[PDB]
C-alpha cells in the first residue's frame, strides 16, 4: 500500500507518415525488464537496460535543476500538464510564451503499438514555435536496442502502478527541462492503454543539443524508475533533494564499461565480483 | 602505431621514514593489474570504470594542459616545462610551482621495493578506505610487452594547496628511458592529475580512467597523431560515446554481464573500422 511495483512506459513525440501530424507513441516498456517497440509493430525481446554515458550525464544535469510536483492532488492529464507548466514558469524552466505550444503538444493523442499497422508509420518529429512539426536538424541515429532486439502483460503484478515517461523535442525551448510528478492518488489516464493506474509522470522536453539523445534520456529515466531503491525513494520522497540523493546513489553503483579492442567474453566474467559489490553498496547504504 | 604499457603511480608515504614518494598502483599491458598491500600483483581484469571518474576526467581534460612533441629526455625537464605551461594557462599559481616541482621530482618506487619500506600508506601533499579493485582482485610483464612498445606514465596526487584539479597531458617527440622512473619500455605519454580534496573525485579512479583511455587503441592512435587539445577532446568524446554503463540490477551477474556482449560488439563496430 505504501509502495507498489512500477510498470514504466516510454513515449516519444513522433510524426506519423500518412497525415504528418505529431503524436505521442510508446517506444519501450519496463516490467522488471525492458521491451522495445520496433518499426514493424511487434515488441522485441526483453533485455537488461543498458544506459549510455551521455544519457546519464544529461539525466543528472536536468534532474539537478528539475521541477518536481510531489503529492499533486489531480486526476486528469490535462490538469497535470497545466500544473507542470505553471511550475515550469515559476521555476524559470520555460518562458511563458512556450506554455501554449507545450500544452498543445502534451495533450496530443497518445497512441500505442496497435495503431502501427493502421498508420503508415512513425518518424521522429520536432515541435516548433507554431503548431507545425519539423524534421530534426541533428543527424538521425537508429535506436541501438531496435537494431539489436527488435529486428527478427500478464507478468504485470495486480497492485502495480504505472509510470509514464514522455520525451519530446522542441527547438523553441531554451534548455532541456525535467518534470517529475507524483500523484496523490494513482489515477487512470488516457495516455496509458493498460488498466494500470498512473502514479509517476516523467516529462523530458528540450531542444536539439550535442550528446543529448532524448530516446536514450527517456530510457535512462525509465531504468532509474525501474530500480528498486530509487522506486522506493521516489515513493517516499518529500522533496527534490531525496530524489537527487537517490540518483547519486544510483550513479555511485553504476558500472561503466569502456570500449576495448578485444571482447573476450571471459574478461567480462571477471567483473562479476564488481557487479555483486556494487549491488551490495546500492542495497546497504 | 605502437603497443602501450600504461603505468599508474600515486603519491604516498612510507611508514619507516615518512618520506613522500610515488608508488606503483596499477599497470596495463592487456588487462588491468592492481598492486595491493603485501606487494603481490592482483588478478588481471577488465578495466571497469566509475561514472564519476570518467565525469571528472572529461571535466579536467576540457581545461587540460596539453604538451605535444616535447623535446625532453628526462623527467625533470618534462616537469619543468609542464609547470611552466601550467602557469601560462593559469591552472596553478606561480607560488605553488616550487612545491609541485619538489613533488614531481621525488623518488619513484616500484613493486620490489615495497617490502623493504615496511609498508606504504596514502598521502596528501601540503605546502611546506581500500580501493575497490584491491578489495575484489588483490586480497588473494617483459614477456607480455611487445618489443616495439612504448609506455605511458599516469601520475596521480593530492595537493590541498591547489585550488582546482589540474590535468597535464604530455607527449614526447621521441621515446625516452627516464632515469628517475624505471620502466621496461621508454616513456612517451605522461599523465599528471593533481588537485585538492573535492566531492565526487577519487584520484585513484581518475588515474584508472586515464590509463584505460590510454590503453584503448583508437584513443592511443588519436593521441599519437593529435596536434591540439581539441583532437584529444574529440577522441575522448568518441570514447565516451562507445562507453557502456550498467546500472545496479538484481539479475544474476553472469547473465547480466553476458547480455552486454552483443551491445558492445555493435557499439564498437564502426569504431575500429
Amino acid at each position: 500500500p505504501g509502495t507498489h511495483k512500477v510498470y514504466v512506459e516510454l513515449q516519444e513525440l513522433v510524426m506519423d507518415e500518412k497525415n504528418q501530424e505529431l503524436r505521442w507513441m510508446e517506444a519501450a516498456r519496463w516490467v522488471q525488464l525492458e521491451e522495445n517497440l520496433g518499426e514493424n509493430g511487434a515488441w522485441g525481446r526483453p533485455h537488461l537496460s543498458h544506459l549510455t554515458f551521455w544519457s546519464l550525464l544529461e539525466l543528472r544535469r536536468v534532474f539537478t535543476k528539475g521541477t518536481v510536483l510531489l503529492d499533486l492532488q489531480e486526476t486528469s492529464l490535462a490538469g497535470v500538464a497545466n500544473q507542470l507548466l505553471d511550475r515550469f514558469i515559476f521555476e524559470d524552466q520555460i518562458r511563458p510564451q512556450d506554455r501554449e505550444e507545450l500544452l498543445r503538444a502534451l495533450l496530443l493523442k497518445h497512441s500505442h503499438a496497435g495503431e502501427l499497422e493502421a498508420l503508415g508509420g512513425v518518424k521522429p518529429a520536432v515541435l516548433t514555435r507554431s503548431g507545425d512539426p519539423s524534421q530534426p536538424l541533428l543527424p538521425q541515429h537508429s535506436s541501438l536496442e531496435t537494431q539489436l532486439f527488435c529486428e527478427q502483460l500478464e507478468k504485470i503484478p495486480p497492485d502495480s502502478e504505472a509510470t509514464l515517461v514522455l520525451v519530446g523535442r522542441a527547438d523553441f525551448l531554451e534548455q532541456p527541462v525535467l518534470g517529475f510528478v507524483r500523484l496523490q492518488e494513482a489515477a487512470e489516464l488516457e495516455a496509458v492503454e493498460l488498466p494500470v493506474p498512473i502514479r509517476f509522470l516523467f516529462v523530458l522536453l528540450g531542444p536539439e543539443a550535442p550528446h543529448i539523445d532524448y530516446t536514450q534520456l527517456g530510457r535512462a529515466a525509465a531504468t532509474l524508475m525501474s530500480e528498486r531503491v530509487f522506486r522506493i525513494d521516489a515513493y517516499m520522497a518529500q522533496s527534490r533533494g531525496e530524489l537527487l540523493h537517490s540518483l547519486e546513489g544510483f550513479l555511485d553503483c553504476s558500472l561503466v564499461l569502456p570500449p576495448t579492442d578485444a571482447p573476450s567474453e571471459q574478461a567480462l566474467l571477471s567483473l562479476v565480483p564488481v557487479q555483486r559489490e556494487l549491488l551490495r553498496r546500492r542495497y546497504q547504504s
